[PDB]
């Protein structure tokens, strides 16, 4: 039931939608709003799966779970503030688990036809890289990513005006970086990442191997500008600590949705166009929903104030059919078009092969055993991410591992027998890439005849609705290189597979449950955001803009929380939540979440570790 | 002055809208028509520059002339039948010049960060590929280009039912080619080149080093399908003899253009929306015009016919804001802008850098000579091509090369001394790329101060409206690959510049003269262009559409001639142009052009060459 108005619509049920709703019902006394999603589900580019495997080993009708995720999958608890406050708010800290970004140094590496560990690369002087690319005498002897890193310095270095000093560098930090630091004059929003490495002097080798080592090319061969590039470089530095929830990142919208109550969220119910009813001051929201059924029907409504939680397209698309945009005067309405461009699409994609046992440890290549973190390849692929089945003793174990501990003997040992038994259980494998090697996996994806194990209902419960399977020639190409990368003869089918393709779709042939946006979004080449951010969060009077796409902090949850935010203060005065968390506390939510996750952490390792740990 | 009614509407002075109003005049007698073009300049993605150079050589107001093109550069005298006998029918045909593409195997070529010739590659079966590359065994020891040759060979061996035995091949060989034949059970116009060279078994090492090689990657790494890549990787054989025009493609639209009349076109007139008066039964044309002052002026028009000479970017502006498609039921108005999503838009580009002397030849590198065809890098350069002054002499030389004659040793003499001669002429070098080396050259183009070297004045006549000057950073960036490719310590500052980025363009903020499309377009993965083509000729009573981008002959001015005969078919009743020219003349304009071309080619080889000639 589609009421006839509300005091607030809000389009889209993404985190910025869900966000919106919540501070506003809580904070704001707001209990008149509703909100509209096309799809037949909430989160948008969160997207978790809890798969449930038939316990079938000798000595077993028990169920076995592997989390995975088809969007987002990880978070920090420095530099998003309003994310801690938001989990914290939420009592979801005790969720809280390690998200493992190395194998001590086993992880994979496949460049130019040859299979490698990290370790091997550090070898003779990171000798490897100087046999494999052409390298200038500077390019050579050097950790590959440590180039990213000295260039970032000396961009500092020459910029003096520009402060370079809070030891967390949040959003503001960076938004700083790239507007006021200049190379040779021009500044780095002017720059691309290509471009500027290429003037300092790099080769095309260095530099090829550089968007290749990293596993994602876009920073290097988009639109996105170099400022906005080194943002998301200097995000993963060799000291992260990354967690995620236990049951996958859609822990947070499933919550969400939980306070804001089922019946005030409308899915499958896309806004098509907007126009203001100039006689009774309030926008008019056409709208058409797909019953259970099937059966299609359209109408419209009306709203006092219009929240659009969207990203660039589906802005793009709500502009080109409403009146209410239309109406407005060529001048004004070309700048806002205009607008909309200065944020590049970044296409991204997960594929996800799930496996009845772990064949990537040491008992199954004879290898040394692959555990967590990224295995990068020139490859299609880009990079591979293990998932393991849920098990605690293996989270605590983790948790152990993620302090600078020093286990005796006997912890070390119980160590050594917790990291080899989650091979034993069902874990998966995310292919996870973005910009350049996209189109090597859509051509397969959709090509054929797609793939299932067959037996499938005999191993796998139920599987959830959201997972759309790899295409059998997906599987197939997959399937060889992981023997590249994992340097191995045998790789077995999987048994489940999901393809998502983060890519924003204009074809009306597409069903909706095939129809994703962009992954993510980065500032493109003369984006002065500053001035976008501002000139979008109101662009018409009480009607509102915000999400990830425009946000501070581009391709994170933080960057559609803080870009909302900027939505509740201008049109109903709400402060940000990590300084309204900060009154209500007396501590940052940063230093709370810190205290409170050591405290989950500590009994996590005194129960299934070390009884007389530190 | 903008007439108040037409019998037909043109928009687009390119070339399917030169075209189309040259054969309605001459056959169809229709003369109360007008074509209508946003830019300042006829003739769309063919553009030449002469450039009139102040000759300063000591021995001399006389001047030297270089043709340099911007966009369409060549063409064939087989598989062009549109083409031959637009160019017969003109009498053009005297202007016709050899377009060489090689140096017997001087060209250049870096990769890797190698520089090397096309004769240094081919040494010890081919060795350097398999030093730089790390190939499978089944992939050394071969020319790279014949993996092309040799898969193409292997799938029109399991395709049996298809005929593979015409000896030209033509566009309608070409079609079946992509709509008919099958790998692994799927048709080709369903797979990507990229993931039908992997399944085949091809290393990405390899595929790397094809895409590199041939300089332009979008056939691999783009969404156009293998069948149509392999349309155009196959339009670049050995034996190639390309001819181009002595002034440059121009000259053709130019020609077109007197024959219409400058008064039947308008000029910076863009046609923004469409619609149709149900009393009288016309269309209803928007327009913008722009004066000489730079008085803008709306207004509108009527049109019992509208032909729209239009690539897929223009026709879909048109759509989103013309009343004529939206009264579309909503059916059959999303089905005709899915059939715009068919064919992919492929960005190229050009850059032009001229000198007052050629610095690549013997005399100026020590090195064996260039002189004509693409000198290819995996650098963002893609390809080079070098031009050269205008000379008859040069141009009789390289028609006598085209021959297979053996020279004796005075005519050899003679030769040698007239290849040696062009580098102390002016020349330029055009850069020429393709997808994704579009962003290095864009990023770098819009950054900074534009370059011009000092006392331009004093060389240089006057500079063709056409050209933008390329950015003080590209010609620095140019200038660098110049050394790598060319393998030589120096490379001096150009004379003159021209930068032309054929991307299509959505920002209101771009100046008139900056708007392009994109460069050229290629059917898509899935597209169905048989039923697409049909569609897509008249999709409303008296409203039509043409041109290359959803043409029969993708990238080439044919497509664009194909693709607008059947809208001269369908709406007029006008056969086939190559057709209409066979009933007149007795035989075919391949036929008729080879042999006209053969006569200019011996009086040119007789005069300047060698007077007892074969
Ligand atoms: C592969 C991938 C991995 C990521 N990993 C991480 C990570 O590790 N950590 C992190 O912090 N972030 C990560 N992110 C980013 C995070 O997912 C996003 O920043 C955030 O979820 C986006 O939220 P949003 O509200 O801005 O937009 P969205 O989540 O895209 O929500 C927009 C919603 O609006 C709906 N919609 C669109 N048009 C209409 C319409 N006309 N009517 C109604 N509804 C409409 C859409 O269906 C969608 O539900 C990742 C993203 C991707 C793609
Ligand atoms: C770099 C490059 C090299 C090429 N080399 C070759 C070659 O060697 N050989 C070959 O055969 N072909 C070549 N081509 C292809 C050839 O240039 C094209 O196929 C052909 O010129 C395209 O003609 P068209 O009429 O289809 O479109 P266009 O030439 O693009 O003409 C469309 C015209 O419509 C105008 N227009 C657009 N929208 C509007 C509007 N709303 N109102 C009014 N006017 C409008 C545009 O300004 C333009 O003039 C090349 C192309 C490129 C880009």
């Amino acid at each position: 039931s589609i009421p006839k108005e509300v005091k607030v619509a809000i389009v889209g049920a993404g985190m910025s939608g869900l966000y919106s709703a919540w501070r506003l019902q809580s904070e704001a006394n707001v209990g008149d709003l509703a909100i509209f999603e096309r799809s037949d589900r909430t989160g948008g580019r969160l997207d978790s799966d809890l798969i449930e495997f038939k316990d079938n080993r000798a000595g077993a009708g028990s169920t076995i779970t592997v989390k995975e995720e088809q969007g987002g999958m990880r978070f920090l608890f420095e530099g998003m503030d309003d994310l801690m406050a938001l989990f914290l708010k939420l009592g979801l800290e005790d969720q809280i688990v390690p998200f493992p970004m190395n194998s001590g140094g086993n992880n994979r590496l496949y460049f130019r036809g040859t299979s490698f560990s990290v370790n091997d690369a550090e070898q003779d002087d990171y000798h490897i890289w100087s046999a494999l690319y052409n390298l200038d005498p500077s390019e050579q002897g050097v950790n590959p990513k440590d180039i990213i890193n000295v260039v970032f310095n000396r961009i500092l270095q020459v910029n003096p005006q520009f402060d370079s000093r809070p030891e967390v560098r949040g959003p503001e930090f960076w938004q700083n970086f790239r507007l006021q630091c200049q190379w040779q004059g021009e500044p780095l929003y002017n720059w691309s990442l290509w471009d500027l490495l290429t003037d300092m002097g790099y080769s095309q080798e260095c530099i090829t191997m550089l968007y290749r080592v990293l596993g994602f090319n876009g920073t290097f061969l988009s639109k996105m500008n170099a400022g906005v590039a080194y943002q998301l470089l200097e995000d993963f530095p060799a000291d992260v600590e990354f967690r995620t929830f236990k049951d996958g990142f859609s822990t947070l919208p499933n919550a969400l949705v939980d306070k804001i109550g089922k019946d005030k969220i409308h899915l499958q119910t896309s806004i098509d166009s907007i126009a203001f009813d100039k006689a009774d001051s309030k926008y008019v929201l056409k709208y058409t929903k797909i019953d259970q059924s099937g059966q299609v029907s359209e109408g419209k409504f009306k709203a006092e104030k219009v929240i659009l939680g969207l990203p660039r397209l589906a802005l793009e698309k709500l502009f080109i059919a409403s009146d209410a945009f239309k109406q407005l005067p060529k001048k004004r309405r070309d700048e806002l078009w205009d607008t909309l461009q200065s944020t590049s699409n970044q296409p991204l994609l997960k594929i996800n092969l799930y496996y009845d046992t772990a064949w990537w440890g040491t008992g199954m290549t004879g290898r040394p055993a692959v555990s967590f973190g990224p295995n990068f390849a020139d490859l299609p692929t880009g990079s591979v991410y293990p998932f393991y089945a849920l098990n605690d003793e293996l989270a605590a174990a983790l948790m152990y591992d993620e302090r600078h501990a020093t286990p005796n003997p006997d912890t070390q040992h119980k160590l050594d027998g917790i990291d080899a038994a989650k091979y034993a259980r069902p874990a998966a494998l995310t292919i996870y890439c973005d910009y350049l090697n996209i189109n090597f996996w859509s051509a397969l994806q959709n090509k054929g005849e797609l793939y299932h194990h067959p037996h499938e209902s005999e191993l796998v419960e139920s599987i959830p609705s959201d997972i759309f399977p790899a295409s059998e020639a997906v599987v197939q190409q997959a399937t060889q290189f992981f023997k590249d990368i994992f340097n191995t003869h045998y790789v077995p089918q999987p048994t489940l597979t999901s393809a998502r393709i983060w890519e924003g779709n204009v074809n009306f042939n597409v069903p909706e449950n095939l129809q994703f946006g962009f992954g993510v979004h980065q500032w493109a080449i003369g984006a002065n955001d500053k001035e976008v951010i501002e000139d979008l969060v109101e662009p018409l009077p009480n009607l509102f803009t915000c999400g990830e796409a425009y946000s501070d902090y581009q391709g994170w949850v933080e960057g559609a929380l803080r870009s909302t935010d900027l939505v509740l203060q201008k049109g109903f005065g709400l402060a940000p939540l990590s300084e309204v968390y900060e009154q209500d506390q007396g501590r940052s939510s940063s230093e709370a979440i810190q205290i409170a996750y050591r405290k989950i952490s500590n009994k996590m390792i005194m129960e299934y570790i070390d009884p007389n740990f530190s």
